[PDB]
């Protein structure tokens, strides 16, 4: 038919045919073809209207007008409807089942696909592109909501892995990855409008998203005491959510990126947080055991480094920009620590994070320390870390107290994750911590010695001494001194067979050698060695061997 030559009751007619073909809807027609008879009365209604026709204003021309415009407007309204029952097709959902099952979420078949783009590129075609862009939107937005609110009473909820943030943020991922399939489906490769659509979608999933997460920050910063280590999960949730939105236009990207801040300086804050723990609990208690053995305050420390310790990958990414001023005290020095610039790689995680442990480590043990000093010398400005330290008259007992609680530390890490984030530097330095204490066990040992090598220097100048009083008397200094040493080192008894073993080899090492030249030196000042000389090398070699062991 020439529309622009045909009269209004030809074209009326002609209207009227496709009205029929019409009612008897999309499914009959053919959802293609059924577009097609629109368009043609779309076209039709163009051809009469335009200034170029020139049709007179009559109840005819104004009839045909009015049927053309309504008729159009019913059919479309008949495709939205349809457009609307395709997207429907697919019921909520309790995404959990899919994750637990390892199953596909629901999705379109390809003829509902085509059907859908064709309904878009008809809008779009229609200057109604944002009208059934907004339905589209939408439908979805509803849809994926009702899923998702299968899993947001779990989530608003420690045993690791005990919360409904990780199979509610795996379900965001697929949902976040589903939706970006879609929308590659329904448009053609290079729409400008994809990632548009896409944003819609997917920001207020993230709003809620978002929500969650900071309400579960919330919790944490309340309850921190059980609830600390949650920040590493939150971490990874928000990173996992993050990574799958890679490339993706969003709305309200600043709220993750509020969340990957709030949820940093909380783990930020726990490393930190460890430290200050360990200084405000070795300092709790003034007192010190009397048996000198494990206090409450090593307990507690070793179990918390065992925990981070469970989260070596969360602990590890957390060394990320941290550094080692983010956790030690400002106070901070040097002569405390066990850290010797042998120049590491202080970029490495692994480097950072042994350090962390060795600090923590390093901490306990000064700390201890410290509190020892205060309660048998409360009067003395306490000199930690100094195993030649004349002003502390303790370094025997506090050598043993700090030994005794390091003894467990060792067994902590061994039977644990620890020990293997220690290897290396970690491991050297608690040897390095160890041996300060065992100097302190032995240093009392170096000044007998040491007052027994002075006496024998100031005496030996002139012509060798004949003096048997005087020597006689650097004997009974050397005895009593000995004897007192002996009785109170028996006082402290180490449960490390390595401790006891070392401790035992230093003893004589400083001893025995000293004391069979000095021997050899005078004995024979006297016709009988034997009645001024209370110990021979070998008596006093009994003594020490019975001490040791």
């Amino acid at each position: 038919t020439l529309n622009s030559v045909a009269s209004v009751k030809d074209l009326a007619n002609e209207a009227s045919k496709y009205e029929i073909i019409l009612q008897k809807g999309i499914n009959q027609v053919g959802l293609k073809q059924y577009t097609q008879v629109v368009h043609k009365l779309d076209d039709m209604l163009e051809d009469i209207q335009s200034g170029q026709a020139n049709r007179e204003e009559n109840s005819e021309f104004h009839g045909i007008l009015t049927h053309l415009e309504q008729l159009i407007k019913r059919s479309e309204a008949q495709l939205r409807v349809y457009f609307i029952s395709i997207l429907n097709s697919i019921k909520p959902f309790d995404p959990q089942i899919n994750i637990t099952k390892k199953m596909p979420f629901p999705y379109y078949e390809d003829q509902q696909l085509g059907a859908l783009s064709w309904i878009l590129d008809y809008f779009h075609g229609n200057s109604e592109g944002s009208i059934i862009q907004d339905i589209l939107v939408g439908e979805r937005s509803k849809l994926i909501l009702k899923c998702m609110a299968f899993l947001e009473p779990f989530a608003k909820e420690y045993e690791k892995g005990s919360s409904g943030m990780n199979s509610y943020t795996e379900a965001l991922l697929g949902f976040i990855a589903n939706e970006k399939s879609l929308v590659d489906d329904l448009y053609s490769q290079y729409t400008e409008s994809k990632p548009h659509v896409l944003s819609q979608i997917l920001s207020p999933l993230i709003s809620a998203y978002a929500k969650l997460f900071g309400a579960n920050l919330k919790i944490v910063r309340s309850n921190l005491e059980n609830f600390g280590f949650f920040s590493f999960e939150l971490v990874e949730s928000i990173n996992d959510v993050k990574k799958s939105l890679r490339g993706k236009e969003l709305q309200n990207y600043n709220l993750l990126q509020d969340c990957t801040q709030e949820v940093r300086q909380v783990t930020q804050s726990l490393f930190r947080d460890a430290i200050d723990r360990i200084i405000k609990k070795a300092n709790s208690i003034s007192t010190i055991p009397s048996n000198n053995g494990v206090t409450e305050a090593t307990v507690d420390t070793m179990s918390r480094l065992r925990k981070f310790s469970e989260y070596k990958n969360g602990c590890l990414g957390a060394m990320d920009n941290i550094t080692r001023e983010n956790w030690l005290p400002s106070n901070y020095k040097e002569k405390e620590y066990t850290l010797q610039n042998e120049a590491l790689n202080w970029e490495d995680h692994n480097v950072l994070l042994s350090c962390f442990i060795s600090d923590c480590i390093d901490t306990l043990a000064v700390n201890l320390e410290r509190k020892a000093q205060i309660a048998l010398m409360p009067n003395q400005e306490p000199d930690v870390a100094n195993p030649n330290s004349s002003k502390n008259k303790h370094k025997q007992r506090i050598g043993f107290f700090i030994l005794m609680n390091l003894t467990l530390v060792e067994q902590i890490v061994e039977k644990s994750e620890l020990n293997l984030m220690l290897a290396g530097e970690g491991h050297s330095r608690l040897e390095r911590l160890k041996k300060r204490y065992i100097s302190y066990m032995v240093s009392d040992w170096r000044d007998l010695t040491a007052n027994l090598m002075d006496s024998v220097f100031i005496d030996s100048s002139g012509k060798k001494s004949k003096d048997k009083e005087q020597i006689k008397e650097k004997f009974r200094k050397f005895n009593e001194g000995f004897e007192d040493l002996v009785s109170k080192t028996k006082q402290y008894k180490l449960s490390d067979p390595s401790l006891k073993v070392t401790l035992k080899s230093e003893i004589i090492s400083l001893v025995m050698p000293m004391y069979e030249r000095f021997y050899s030196r005078y004995k024979d000042s006297f016709k009988n060695p034997r009645k001024h000389i209370k110990y021979t090398p070998d008596e006093l070699t009994t003594v020490l061997n019975q001490l040791v062991r």
